[PDB]
């Protein structure tokens, strides 16, 4: 029941469903954004040992590889939707500093910059660099990491 913030470890933003709306549509991209605010809150549902569900704490919808592939390629864009299945099954590796899909493949910022623009997309991509980290930290201290497992 920890409510975070995911925030991209080389540039400070955040991630954020596009368009920042309490209730995004089904498919709304998940996009990097510099703002804080209610509406990019996250939670984690524990599933399986490591495996989750990351969830959009304002309207409950979770983060899936577009289309719902279980093992997606490379540059696969991630959404919210409402459904919950073990296609959307990710580990907040919070001692690597990254979000790793249950296929094995990381969520980056699109492009993979260490400051990217705002609404830059995000994507599965397999390889790991400085600017796919992320840190899990608390909505009222953002330079405090909290514990995304409890």
């Amino acid at each position: 029941m920890t409510t975070f913030l995911i925030k991209h470890k080389a540039s400070g933003k955040f991630l954020h469903p596009k368009g920042g709306s309490s209730n995004p549509a089904n498919d709304t991209n998940l996009v990097l954004h510099s703002d804080i605010h209610e509406r990019m809150y996250f939670q984690f549902d524990v599933v399986d040992e490591r495996w989750g569900y990351i969830k959009h704490a304002a309207s409950g919808k979770i983060v899936h590889p577009l289309g719902g592939k279980a093992d997606p390629p490379n540059e696969t864009k991630l959404v919210l939707h409402q459904d919950r299945h073990d296609r959307a099954l990710f580990a907040m590796d919070f001692f690597n500093d990254n979000i790793i899909h249950k296929a094995g493949k990381y969520v980056h910022p699109k492009g993979g910059s260490t400051n990217p623009p705002n609404e830059t997309l995000t994507v599965m991509h397999g390889d790991k660099h400085g600017a796919m980290e992320f840190i899990f930290v608390s909505p009222k201290n953002k330079d405090k990491r909290v514990l995304v497992y409890v």
